[PDB]
């Protein structure tokens, strides 16, 4: 697969996920065929750690805003989301910015798609999924 | 830049992440310019959060081996790194799929670079960052 990276900030990333998990040096930091990386860490000892690194998420609140006063019918579950993200793109290639469910109750979901013409789509769905308004 | 994704093995990931950091279910998922994602949970009462969701690596000590009865001379800190990476990709171009200090003494440093015909390139460098030697 895409193994390896030319991104010297990426490899200084990785060397310091690793120097965060065990004690020593960087002395070896090899691409694993999965995709993820081992850095080998040595201490002035001669000591070794082999530290995997992984991708990960790191999520964090932003704001909060009180029950107004209802809640949603529909949600974004994860079957929701590679049903309309299909649909999406069936309708337009590119990159999906936004889903929402927030939509417009005979258009109770949106998508918008971004296209290498620069150019941005969105997208209002029924509840079946089949496309009902555009807007480029 | 390379805002968004056609990935919704992506989408679910930082759906996933987002409904690791508060209540309710997803009903948004946009991205930001800066190439960090906003999601929006909402309760069934109405109640509202948006949640960052970033890029992070995670470290895993995986093996251990004691102090054999030497400790490195040389080590790949950050700076170290960019200057083999630009000597590794000046020499051949395509994905660095290894760093070492390990080497050999007169050649302190290694690099493997994977390139576009699939073919692994090992080159050896001096202290001063000079290749010494390739093997592909
Ligand atoms: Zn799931
Ligand atoms: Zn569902
Ligand atoms: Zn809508
Ligand atoms: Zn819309
Ligand atoms: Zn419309
Ligand atoms: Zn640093
Ligand atoms: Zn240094
Ligand atoms: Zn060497
Ligand atoms: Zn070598
Ligand atoms: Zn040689």
């Amino acid at each position: 697969t895409g193994i390896g990276t030319a991104s010297a900030d990426e490899l200084i990333a990785i060397a310091d996920a690793a120097r965060g998990a065990a004690d020593g040096e960087v002395t070896s930091i090899d691409a694993k065929r999965d995709g993820t990386w081992e850095v080998q860490l040595t201490t002035a000892a001669g000591a070794e750690t082999e530290v995997r690194v992984d991708e990960a998420l790191v999520a964090s609140v932003t704001s909060t805003d009180a029950a107004d006063g209802t809640g949603p019918a529909l949600t974004l579950d994860d079957e929701t989301i590679r049903a309309l993200v299909s649909a999406a793109l069936a309708e337009a290639e590119g990159m999906i910015t936004d889903l929402d469910v927030d939509g417009d109750d005979v258009s109770p979901y949106d998508a918008s798609v971004l296209t290498s013409d620069n150019r941005s789509i969105d997208i209002d769905f029924s509840a079946d999924f089949a496309v009902v308004g555009t807007d480029i």
